[PDB]
């Protein structure tokens, strides 16, 4: 059945009066955001035809997340990238996906070059909701817009760009719901009302799931912060927001050690991704009564696909494949490794798997060969089935 991801999220059975995003000491409800998204969608539909690409070079904010979903609502294909990207990096990405539109921070330069996109800027003053000058460009919004562009659930509806010539990972309605269900429901069992805080930003796939999607998907809420996460800023946000679920990385947990007491006041579920969690970090927080759950995700797989399960986490370990995912280890001749304590390259398939790169040579697309994503990570398995990272392929 033809569907639209934003519409599907809006139909999930959660109280429309509960928080969905927090920003600068303010709170926006699901109903407030839906109302704004549809209004903004009414304007974007005047500017973009179905399928047109859009690059958002913005700091984390409710307007970013909503604008992202408004693009999808009208059938556009958005991508969220570092707002402090070098000018050439932003052009290389916008060229790769042939963007029609780029939305940037206030005072940002215009994009140039062959077929350069239209550049619109956010408003100064960091308002809770931003029209990104759409009011002046296409006029005010419709009042009761609902003209969702519905497409095959397997089709691309947004992109994720992770040193080389940039590549765009396609994500579809189907595999996006796939990686949310596996991680937010089956692994973490997030609850309605759960206050989430992801330190990695939404231009990182990890952060896009944590902050953008999971609030809608599970009825939870996420703190959004448009300033860079220094330990000083992270702690103040911890004290003001008191999240129940923290999404961090190993160095973040290392830097939070001198503030263990403040974190323990609210955080009941601590997650780490991006790189291996050292045993030393796992045990320091265990001594303070905090379990840190290490899991691996990759842009090409949507989110975390192999992780320590809450309440059963172990030091120096990446845990188990999430439900629905299958993991395989291959030796240097492409043969599947069955033994434990024998390292090989990790391949994965499952609900979160991307259908491919937006624009790529056949060699690049070969990373998805055979229905598996080749992580390029060396892994070994132990007798319990749990995986441990062993380096990179060569
Ligand atoms: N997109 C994401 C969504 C959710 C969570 C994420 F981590 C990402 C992400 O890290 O995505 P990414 O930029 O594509 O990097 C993917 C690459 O990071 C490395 N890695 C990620 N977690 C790791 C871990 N816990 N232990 C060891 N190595 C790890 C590895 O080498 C992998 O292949």
């Amino acid at each position: 059945t033809l569907a639209n991801l934003t519409e599907v999220l809006f139909r999930l059975d959660f109280d429309p009066d509960t928080a969905v995003y927090h920003y600068r000491g303010q709170t926006l409800s699901r109903l407030q955001c839906r109302t704004y998204i549809l209004s903004q969608a009414s304007q974007l539909a005047r500017l973009l035809k179905p399928g047109d690409r859009v690059v958002l070079a913005l700091n984390d904010s409710p307007s970013l997340a909503c604008l992202f979903l408004a693009c999808i609502a009208v059938g556009a294909i958005p991508a969220v990238i570092n707002p402090k990207s070098r000018e050439q990096a932003l052009a290389d990405i916008a060229a790769d996906c042939q963007a029609s539109l780029v939305v940037r921070e206030a005072d940002a330069p215009s994009l140039s070059g062959p077929l350069a996109p239209l550049t619109l800027r956010a408003a100064a003053g960091r308002p809770l909701l931003d029209d990104f000058s759409l009011d002046a460009l296409v006029g005010p919004a419709d009042l009761d817009w609902s003209a969702f562009h519905r497409q095959d659930p397997a089709a691309a509806c947004f992109l994720q760009y992770t040193t080389g010539a940039p590549k765009g990972v396609m994500h579809s309605l189907r595999n996006t719901l796939g990686f949310c269900r596996a991680f937010a429901t089956e692994l973490l069992a997030l609850q309605a009302g759960d206050r989430l805080y992801s330190i990695p930003k939404m231009f990182f796939g990890y952060g896009m799931g944590n902050s953008l999607f999971f609030p809608w998907f599970s009825g939870a809420s996420a703190l959004l912060d448009d300033t860079w996460p220094s330990p000083e800023r992270v702690l103040e946000n911890l004290v003001a927001f008191r999240p129940r679920v923290l999404f961090g990385v190993p160095a973040i947990y290392a830097s939070l050690r001198p503030q263990a007491r403040e974190l323990l006041s609210s955080v009941r579920l601590a997650f780490s991704a991006g790189s291996p969690l050292p045993r030393g970090e796992f045990e320091f927080w265990a001594a303070h009564g905090l379990e840190i759950c290490d899991g691996i995700g990759a842009t090409e797989v949507g989110h975390v696909f192999l992780a320590n399960r809450p309440g059963q986490a172990r030091a120096d370990s990446t845990g188990l494949p999430l439900p629905g995912y299958e993991c395989r280890l291959v030796d240097r001749e492409g043969h599947t490794i069955e033994e434990a304590g024998r390292q090989g390259v990790l391949l994965v398939r499952g609900p979160g798997l991307s259908p491919g790169y937006w624009r790529a040579s056949e060699e690049q697309q070969a990373r998805f060969a055979g229905g598996w994503y080749r992580t390029g990570d060396l892994f070994e398995r132990d007798e319990s089935g749990a995986y441990r990272h062993c380096g990179r392929e060569d």
